[PDB]
């Protein structure tokens, strides 16, 4: 099991509702955008979207609890937020708890950590905090850690994103999101380093459906335990389809030839 | 029904007291205006207006708990402060709680928060941490979201206010207030991007009854759920006339000219 | 009635006892002064000034808790501290409790929020909080309101004036304390948008008794509910004469001439 | 105002939710029945009953938050519960709170206290507490009051009925409920020395309509500030029009014999 | 004031004195919470009037439960026990009202009512010394009703009970205590003399003559008595407000029965 | 729908995973026992059973927090507790609270009532106020209500077993179990008048499967959501089959002489 | 591993300072006789018995706070009492709280439940509730599960036992000490139906050292997880050797023969 180490029944429950049982791997779609940058493209009719992604065959879907709150698969509550319209874009404050999430029916929350931005020391408590009251409730955390602030030009440095990967680990976070580092061995060593399963994030739309898809078998490759799409997928022409796409890579490790014929 | 989606008994119950049953619209009448501006004209005698705007019909005033211990419509308790007079005259910070409203048997909660100004994350976290509260006590929460701050000229830029009211409904709020963005199509476009019913604030009053009662029939052509104006109401030479004005275009779907015939 | 909106019965209880059933309106005698600029003339020998005061027909006293738990008439305990040793003189922090100002049998509680000062959203909150407190526990609260802060000249602007007193009663003040604005037509406009009774502040000692009284006497045709004046009192050769002939002016409608007479010669 | 006295802004708000503005009576119809003697008549499609008795005119439905939670009028949650089949008939234990109910959106809460019973003083502690509560989330409180226990042979007896009434006023209930005494004179006993209003129950279904009808119009003329019946109108062939019998005597002070015009 | 120079309480002196005079630091309390007792009997049935008349003839202050303060310038003392005769043990008493809430009516004290003697009495002997903590912490002045009642006490009156009673309010943390006269001066003053605490003495039920009750309360001030706690005696007179004239005269004067007389018309 | 009246996202979601969406019937195998009646026929080897009737298509098993801590459905946790060695064997006092089984992973909790029985009162509140922590929670609660006690000859009486689950779903329960009444028409008025739906629960082992298996028919032909049996396909010589064959009669609302096939 | 199923780090960690490792059995040695009986036969110079008791080799010692805060073995601190003095001898209260237990570093808290006596569904409650807050704090809980009462005549009854035992593991406890049933066979069947490991009491003191050591030999043989024996050890003449000759039996499986070897 991937989970052989988390001796808390409460999050192995929860956890397999968000992991494929055969391939031990999981595709979450986060679309928890809209606190971040309004409607954007692809979450404007977000019952639509998430239901696409649902029939493509994503695992989980993860949003705010003010869009559950509206509109079969694992749900996981954001817990974290701050706009790009904020003085301070990269501010991240706990705006949902845990427990909110938990009387929701939710199966995991997650919570987003910009290391190296203003003050980030905050969101180093509330990690730890949440990480414990996660603990006690059995709901598996997922934490989204990031290196970016003033002083980083790059936030795909393998060593900012492996240092990032880790404090989440460290913290108590059960699953870590992150970035990833542009080549297979700087991202094995994010995971190597990673004491939790790492998951990559989608990034911006990409202009060629082969270069995401690429992008995806490579993190895979240097051992990831999954993905964590958003834009590349709701942002798409066929949301079904490159769902379907990154679902062959991700539990069936079918190559990009084979991926791409999923979309229409 | 508007709300067939809030799995919320006592919301609902609520949401029946300031929302037309037939319409399924709603006239607020927000008069919180005297801790932003002080004693302003049309709310220095505060209760004379509350009767007034209640015949005009309209279907529940918004007031601070300090009004209301004081002065047949719904009745809806503000929870945030600031003042014009303050070195920030943007903060917002809360000085009423849900439970407070909630013993004075007020129908609804309102809260502002002003995306784009100093330390605008502070009221994410209130408006995240308030809307569990009120989900809690089945206390429908109005959120008027403004794009306001130092890097903000214009406070009516379409993609700034969809995206202000979007952060609304993803954070929590049942309803959302905002400004009219100046055209029936980038506001449909705010209507759209928010998962909530959205209501349009009346700004500060117009020149003409035209001007006014136009820019409301507008907003309802966008897609809004009714109006929560204030200055435009209160301070003009007939109040319950042009309360009926603004009924008979919200409720009744009047045109214009059919609606200024009801002011004196 | 004056309080006939009230409908908390430990509120009408304790207001009585700070206001004259007959005049409806009331004199407190604030003396919190201490806290803000140390021991100052008037205010070295508490107790007395306290009993003086009191003699002469105060309808109570505002005080910290520390100078009550040391050494009839009407007690308020004020929840609000600062000082003008501090390198922020307008800051206002709660440095007292309203269960504490219960426990101790006062009749009423005040706060005091510097509207224009550094983080003055702070106090608002505070108010705000505060004001339910005193909602749950049936204890009346008096907030000083003023305008004050780095980018107000004039304390005593008729607009900032009446801004800040509608704040106070906005955010739950059962009474408000502030600054007069100079004249009897701009502070009627305080009274009037002010939902909550309104008590002025007495101001720094005056050099005449003449002028003092005059101004409170204008005050009560604007439509004050009293005062709550310390320094022009307690600063005063004779305490007692004076709080006499302030008493004579709220609740006797008296005249400046025939309340004058009330001071030693 | 018949609450002149009550200093409670919350209790005033609610309180004219479930009494008539012109009346100034009230007219009730409680449905708890179901914890108490199972699913008896009328009370099996509770959903259609309370449609009828709404419809019929009746100011409240009052009912046990599980009912509620399932299927225009005001809402009284009971808070008491006990069965006929448990050994000991007459006890009744707190099984909802008020916080519960008012999250609910509840105008009212009701205790039913039987003054007489064994351990009955545990049931003046309950009432004198929820009393407190009542008080603090501005909840008026309905204290269905009777002298029911191993020594009392008639429950009905106008002295006991009185004391009954009086202690629930003593302990803080805004209404009171008890049985009618039997004759004008002696409720009018009952009434003078409660100071809270009193409401007359229906009690077991009679055999002629006047017969009941008689008793509610007599109760009226007693002082009685309303009625709470339930087995005599929802047990009755004409719902609807039985209720609109009372009503007529309530709120018209009609006669027996033009309200019996209003039964089908 | 003398009574109380022991009592290390800010807020218990406060608002202790607005339930005693000043001069006599004697008290005359008119307690009205037998409604809940015995229903709404003879004189607290237009509880308004018989509060303001019993005000009008000069009472230090009133007792009530909260519901009846609830409903429309004395001491206001709520009462926090409850108990009802047509309850299948009329002794049992439980706490109906907090202290909290009392506070928040403005009451100027709160009292309790312990019959020593009932079934499970040791209950309230644990709601007695409980309340009395809450008490001291929010600075409300408590008065205890201590009475030697049950299953094996012929004589309620009893003066070895009743000193024993009211001791053990006084023991338990009560800053005043209600109870029965021992029916003579000497025995009563030992329930005085035991009792660390001011001592005020009940009324009992409705007398004959004004002159058995009058004597009666003259002989209690006589026995050291800190003042009078009588209900029924004053409301259930004809002349409710001169009684309580001729109470105010016999306590807060130390005038005479005779003089205490002239008050009552009629 | 079934559960189309709850407004509760969190038992929506929660209730999905212990019934059929298909026939929107479900299967419960309760195995509690251990704590009633100690290690009795079939519950030994609890690993063994609950896989056993997981294979056999059962929704969920329901179990004390115990044996959860030791060894693919839903999982229910019970939260009463009372044994056959106790001087009163009808007494039941909570043993876990909704807080543990929720941490647990748990779907839904479970609570027993001895309507009847010494002092139930105490259990009638113990459910009310259960009921409203699983309504904060999201938590599905279900109620078994038993007639049983000193004066109750049958306990499979129809007025007894129709009031005893009124009762439960009064005070807030979202499912009740009880005993089936004996035959279809006066089950039907069980059913009837409980608005919350009713599971039957098993009985002791019968002497045929047609007895059992037609019991259940009988019992779903009656209007019953489904059926939580324990001992007749624990103690059964092929679990597995057993519990295939319910589920036929259940799910696919088969036959006797059809469902009897399963059993191997 | 005999944990291999105890999901929870605190457990594991702190029952491996109660167990020996290489034989992953236990000997306890219970001293908490003093509350129950006074000062009697061993317990009078705890000091000494606890200190003879360790050097015997005993893996931990069961005391009541009191004594430890007097006086290398692990630590279990007892959480019931009750008196043989006391009118109803049979009663156990909570007496200590497992908080104290862990600020005073107890590898362990133990309860006594005594099944089938008065009012023992007190009991049951207390064992649940204290086995969650066990559960929260990482403490292994040991469930003393005796059938006692008015109608039990054999105490030793294999039914009862059994049953009393399985109440234990199902209500929560980690580990379970019950009295050996008489014969190997029966006391199998109490091993095997309850779901958690069973230690053997001691009893009262046997005549004979072979009469003790062969029923501890016979327990092991049944399948005990250790014993928890007080009386024959403490009350013996040779407390250490008595000890070292326990340890023989029950962690190397040695022979009574080889056993008694020990005793000098």
């Amino acid at each position: 099991e991937l989970f052989k180490d988390i001796k808390n029944l409460g999050k192995l429950v929860r956890l397999e509702r968000i992991f494929n049982r055969e391939s031990e791997k999981t595709v979450i779609v986060p679309m928890d955008h809209g606190v971040s940058n309004g409607p954007i493209k692809g979450l404007i009719d977000i019952r639509k979207t998430v239901n696409d992604v649902a029939e493509g065959g994503a695992n989980a879907v993860l949003l705010h609890k003010g869009i559950v709150r509206h509109g079969d698969v694992g749900l996981i509550i954001h817990l974290s937020g701050g706009t790009a319209i904020s003085p301070n874009p990269l501010k991240k404050v706990i705006v949902t708890t845990v427990e909110e999430a938990i009387r929701m029916g939710a199966d995991a929350v997650s919570i987003h950590v910009n290391v190296g931005s203003d003050e980030d020391w905050e969101a180093y408590r509330d990690l730890g905090m949440i990480a414990e009251t996660c603990e006690y409730w059995g709901m598996p955390l997922i934490a989204m850690m990031y290196p970016r602030g003033k002083h980083i030009q790059n936030e795909r440095d393998p060593e900012l994103v492996a240092h990032a990967a880790r404090l989440g680990a460290e913290l108590g976070a059960d699953i870590v999101k992150t970035s990833y580092t542009g080549d297979i061995d700087s991202f094995r060593d994010v995971v190597k380093g990673c004491p939790a399963p790492v998951v990559v994030a989608g990034g911006p739309k990409t202009n060629t459906d082969e270069e995401f898809l690429q992008m995806i078998k490579d993190a895979m490759e240097a051992g990831a335990a999954g993905v964590a799409v958003g834009r590349n997928i709701f942002q798409h022409d066929d949301v079904v389809g490159i769902t379907r796409a990154v679902c062959k890579i991700v539990h069936e490790n079918a190559d990009v030839e084979e991926a791409l014929k999923e979309i229409r």
